[PDB]
DNA sequence: AGGTAGTCACAGCTGATTGCGCTGAGGATTAGACGTGCGATATCTATGCCA
């Protein structure tokens, strides 16, 4: 299942981006919670939005 | 027999008493998230325009 799940449907919506950690959009974060640029630089892009893990 | 020290009966000084105030411990007491509603906005394709 990970294996056929991994990144399958490669979606490019933004509010599907928003609370899905397999995306974890910089702005669709919390108050609290924040990225790491030093271990995510770029993994995608969805209408002008870059891709953290 | 004589006078002033010991003894007892009362006076000033001061501490305890009785109203009342104040602290210290002790037990009572709407702001980012998470969504949607509305509104401005990208977005895909029919199809007949005349060269």
């Amino acid at each position: 299942f990970q294996a056929k799940h991994m990144d399958q449907p490669l979606p490019t919506a933004i509010g599907l981006y928003k609370n899905h950690p397999l995306y974890a959009l910089k702005r669709h974060l919390l108050k609290y919670e924040a990225i790491y640029p030093e271990t995510a630089a770029i993994l995608g892009y969805c209408r002008g939005e870059a891709v953290y893990s």
